[PDB]
């Protein structure tokens, strides 16, 4: 019930990148080789960037870094017998290392065991975390190992000794490992430093990528200057160090660089651009605080949130920046020009008061709920503006956080304890002072580096909305496999997976991005235009027959508008002359897809065509994404010379009187909006919109309208003429025929295959009704010879009673139709030409009157039971048409009289597995029982349902998909680790919900998750036993044949 929302800090101010690949320690004879001056610059420039002086007595594990040295690019008997002893030999003016060091062929490796013979656990820490520090990882196991090519760990003589000490048998092992002792020199600790900091464009988008994926909700950005960025080379190693200030400052071709990367490859992803001017506190005043806060990409969305401080900020450890009041006025009029909300970053109590007195209500006026900082545990200074002197302003004082520190190195449950205790009674009164000041507003927690082990307990007891962790505020994670229990953190998303499995254990929920967003009022604009449409229809009923196409659209008006500028933006930007092979529809599609139009792929889409029947239905992609940009710039006056360049392709020109008018266009991308893909098909967004009370109901009117204005542009077309009522069709071993008026076809064959929204009956249509077929049965067929088989496939009626024509959108309005009917009571007349064929004679005795139509014109109760169990297959629409085959029958059930009791009995003799159900399946309803596989990225299934299962979430499944990205081939992929979810309905139907499938396509990503091959293809061996098990059985019931298959 207790919710958290948790924010990642990737990038922060204070801490540095510190290379792995670089070498950590410099031997004093190689510095020594230098002359005076460059031997004073490269000392001083190391030192201050990091780099401690130090004895000998330390150990080294190095290989791979040796360089020769020229001495005419600068002996000395001091130095000579330096370089000799650390394994150099001389050959006129130019050294070379012929000491050897044991090479990485296999990887270095201190194991768990080695290092629990330390009796001082503060000991190992320090080991593991330094070790940690320069790049080597922990494994599995519980042991540090090292991965690259190349090695240059060092650790320093208090190491060696306290190691020696402790026990000298794990030093003598580094020993026997290649480690070996130094000289005097200097070593890199690393202090406040990482190889996991992102401090570039790309590191820093990956980083937020990584966080968010673990289940963050708000990224906190910050950027680092490059401006006095050099190497040192120092002789003797083939690697130069790196140095820098790498200060924290705002740079905008960073962010040029970043948020429209971010925003679109995570597009509910809630972004927060640091305004700190820390590291630069001359700059307290500069507009260059709010430059970063703008408009950014084709969508030109802006960064969602910016930090705010109401007073100066003045940390005790050095450093800090000044907030004037003029230009705080000046940030937040900034501020709410673009559409920013400012996040409070409570540093100080001044901050505190500054907030709930003169900041008051222009803070409220920025906009509600206001958010809330809590800078915990970080020591800050007040000073008198008169003499000078500085007081204690932190939140937490700082004798009580030394206190604090103390009781967690303690590590015992009741220091914790006390320490939460002392926490929460000394923020307890900032909190409150907040919320009574803000009755609408938001509070979130940060705790800087060992305080982290508080964040949990602290929040909870303090009752806050959101706790933020990253590499801002701390470097480490907590690792209980490994030995101390604490180890560098491997990204921020190490320490956001950290928190998430905390809260999980506590049973606290996370609160995802989108969600966020609606709490805090920050929803994006193709989602509130979508909820706008929703709100616009909310009158109307589901009803076909009840509202008219002309009403809807007429309902839409303000929103068509909305629509058209989007398009005229995205008409103005393909004008903007490119590319002359067919890969100009890439140009096309990647500029549809960042303005948020998806160019969807239609399989009817060849009814605009006029040489249909001489077109290859294949390459249907690449014309498409062509006539595309002519259908929007044709309308307005643009060129669509550089396009018709399908002429140089194998006409593929769509004519004028086939283009599609603007409402049309506009009712596409209405229905498009519900489970988006991001830029690189990686994810899916906009989920939420499912959950909506309306949400079918509008699809349903959506797609009425959208099918009234389809079939108005087909009847002018030389598109296919379709035929009235279903084709039924056998497959033997593979075999075809087509029966006419035969039931006795239904009593030999094994399955029925139910028809898909494209199988509708018309030389296309039939032809992908084979298909579907034939892969059905070559799917069944395999799973035969493994520990006469004859399919039947239905195609739907291509036409109805008054001549309309069937297309997708009548499927698809049938089918969102269904899921808002909360009583079983709906279905279609392409559903009652299948069912009076196929299930009506199962409910009553011997052969009855068939009119021209193939349409119709008792109970038997012992023989209930005597009927054979009909097993069907179902994709895409087909769990829509078969629940509506219930349906009728419940209601001939009903006025045949099957006291619903035997009714249920009727409904155990048929059986269901459903691939891709892209229709909700009423478990209240009486009904067959149905095993559903509906995959994650079957976006077009995912909109056409509502079910909750279907969505992953951060967790073991999530974990999976991850995986199978980078690591796993399309081809060998196969959904194992599927978790079925089983249900029980009040009439007696059983659901067998597959959790956490998804399909990858051919690039192993997320696009084309409603193949129906790719449904079958990586259809996991446990799943096919399932499926066996149906086929290999005798006069059995459906619901002791899956109440078996739960065990
Ligand atoms: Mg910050």
């Amino acid at each position: 019930v207790k919710t958290f929302y948790i924010t990642a800090a990737p990038v922060g101010a204070v801490p540095k990148f510190l290379d792995p690949l670089e070498p950590k320690f410099i031997p004093h004879a190689l510095l020594e080789l230098l002359p005076a001056d460059r031997r004073e610059a490269t000392i001083k420039a190391l030192e201050a960037n990091g780099w401690e002086a130090v004895p000998a007595g330390g150990i080294v594990r190095e290989y791979g870094y040796d360089a020769p040295i020229d001495l005419t690019d600068y002996a000395s008997a001091t130095v000579h017998d330096a370089l000799r002893n650390n394994g150099w030999t001389p050959s006129g003016s130019v050294w070379h290392r012929t000491q050897t060091s044991p090479s990485l062929a296999q990887p270095p490796l201190i194991t768990r065991n080695t290092l629990e013979r330390l009796s001082s656990v503060d000991l190992v820490r320090q080991i593991v975390l330094q070790l940690t520090t320069f790049g080597w990882t922990a494994t599995e196991d519980g042991s540090l190992t090292w991965a690259h090519d190349r090695i240059h760990t060092y650790l320093s003589p208090d190491f060696v000794e306290r190691m020696r000490a402790d026990n000298a048998a794990v030093l003598d092992s580094l020993f026997e490992n290649g480690w070996r002792m130094c000289g005097a020199g200097h070593w890199q600790p690393g202090k406040a430093r990482s190889p996991y900091l992102p401090i570039t464009a790309n590191g820093i988008v990956d980083a937020s990528r990584e966080a968010l994926r673990e289940g963050a909700a708000v990224v906190h950005l910050h950027t680092r200057a490059t401006d006095d960025q050099a190497t040192l080379a120092i002789p003797g190693l083939n690697t130069p160090i790196g140095i820098g200030s790498q200060r924290n400052h705002i740079v905008l071709d960073d962010y040029d660089r970043i948020m429209p990367t971010l925003l679109d490859l995570e597009p509910s992803a809630i972004l927060n651009l640091s305004t700190s001017a820390r590291g630069d506190r001359r700059a307290s005043q500069s507009p260059l605080r709010r430059a970063h806060l703008k408009r950014y990409g084709h969508a030109q969305l802006a960064p969602d949130v910016a930090s705010f401080s109401p007073g100066p900020v003045v940390f005790q450890a050095g450093g800090g920046y000044d907030n004037p009041n003029a230009f705080l006025a000046d940030q937040l009029a900034h501020f709410a020009e673009v559409g920013v909300r400012p996040e409070i970053e409570v540093f100080n109590h001044t901050i505190v008061e500054n907030s709930v007195t003169l900041y008051q209500s222009p803070l409220v006026k920025a906009g509600v709920p206001v958010l809330f900082m809590l800078v915990a545990a970080v020591d800050q200074y007040h000073r008198d503006p008169v003499s000078g002197d500085t007081s204690d302003d932190s939140l937490i004082d700082v004798p009580t956080r030394k206190a604090i520190a103390k009781l967690l190195q303690a590590g015992t449950d009741d220091a914790h304890e006390k320490a939460v205790e002392l926490a929460a009674t000394q923020l307890r009164p900032t909190v409150e002072k907040l919320r009574d000041n803000f009755p609408s507003c938001k509070i979130s927690l940060l705790l800087p580096g060992p305080f982290q082990a508080l964040l949990v307990d602290v929040a909870i007891a303090l009752d806050l909305d959101g706790i933020r962790v990253g590499l801002e505020d701390a470097l480490n994670v907590f690792d209980a496999r490994v030995p101390g229990g604490v180890r560098k953190a491997c990204g921020t998303g190490d320490q956001v997976r950290w928190l998430r499995r905390e809260l999980e254990r506590r049973g606290i929920g996370i609160v995802d991005a989108e969600t966020l967003r609606d709490e805090l009022g920050m929803s994006r604009p193709d989602v509130a235009l979508f909820r706008q449409a929703e709100a616009a229809l909310a009158h109307y009923p589901a009803d076909e027959r009840l509202v008219s196409a002309d009403t809807i659209l007429d309902a839409l008006h303000p929103i068509v508008d909305t629509y058209r500028k989007i398009e005229d933006r995205l008409a103005a930007h393909l004008a903007s002359a490119p590319a002359d092979p067919a890969a100009l529809a890439e140009h096309v599609l990647t500029a549809a897809r960042s303005f948020g139009i998806t160019i969807r792929s239609f399989v009817e889409e060849l009814d605009r065509y006029e040489d249909h029947e001489y077109l290859v239905a294949r390459y249907i992609q690449i014309p498409q994404a062509l006539n595309f940009a002519r259908e929007l710039l044709v309308p307005r006056g643009y060129s669509i010379e550089a396009y018709d360049r399908a002429l140089e392709d194998y006409s593929y020109s769509v004519r004028v009187d086939q283009f599609k008018p603007l409402p049309l266009r506009c009712l596409e991308y209405l229905v498009g909006i519900p489970c988006r893909y991001n830029s690189d098909y990686s994810n899916v967004v906009n989920l939420g919109l499912r959950q909506s009370p309306r949400y079918s109901a509008t699809m349903a009117l959506l797609y009425h309208a959208l099918r009234e204005l389809t079939l108005e542009l087909r009847d002018r077309s030389n598109a296919s003429r379709k035929a009235c009522g279903p084709l039924w069709t056998v497959l033997e071993t593979r075999r075809d025929v087509a029966p006419d008026e035969l039931a006795a076809a239904i009593a030999s064959v094994d399955w029925v295959v139910l028809p898909s929204t494209p199988t509708t009956n018309y030389p296309l249509g039939i032809k992908l009704s084979n298909g579907m077929a034939q892969l059905f049965h070559g799917f069944v067929a395999q799973i035969a010879a493994d520990p006469p088989l004859r399919l039947l496939a239905i195609t739907h009626s291509g036409r109805r009673d008054d001549g309309e024509t069937v297309i997708e959108a009548s499927m698809l309005h049938n089918r969102f139709a269904l899921n808002a009917d909360p009583s079983g009571i709906y279905f279609s007349e392409e559903s009652q030409l299948i069912y009076e064929r196929l299930i009506l004679p199962r409910l009553v005795d011997k052969p009855a009157k068939l009119a021209y139509t193939e349409r119709q014109l008792r109970i038997n109760a012992e023989q209930i039971e005597r009927l054979p169990l009909l097993k069907c297959f179902a994709h895409s629409s087909g769990i829509a048409t078969a629940q509506q085959l219930d349906v009728q029958a419940c209601r001939d059930g009903e006025r045949l009289g099957l006291t619903g009791d035997e009714l249920r009995a009727f409904f155990d003799r048929a059986l269901l597995v459903s691939f891709g159900s892209a229709a909700d399946i009423h478990l209240d309803w009486l009904g067959t029982s149905v095993v559903d596989v509906t995959a994650f990225n079957d976006v077009r299934s995912l909109a056409g349902t509502t079910s909750r299962h279907y969505v992953i979430q951060p967790g073991e499944h999530a974990d999976v998909l991850q995986h199978c990205l980078v690591h796993t081939q399309p081809a060998d992929y196969r959904y194992d680790h599927a978790t079925p979810v089983w249900q029980d309905g009040r009439q007696g139907k059983i659901v067998a919900r597959l959790t956490g499938v998804f399909l990858l396509d051919d690039h192993a990503r997320l696009d084309d998750g409603h193949s129906i091959r790719r449904y079958l293809a990586a259809s996991p061996l446990w799943l096919r036993q399932w499926i066996a098990r149906f086929h290999d059985a005798p006069a059995d019931t459906g619901a002791h044949a899956i109440l078996r298959e739960l065990q």
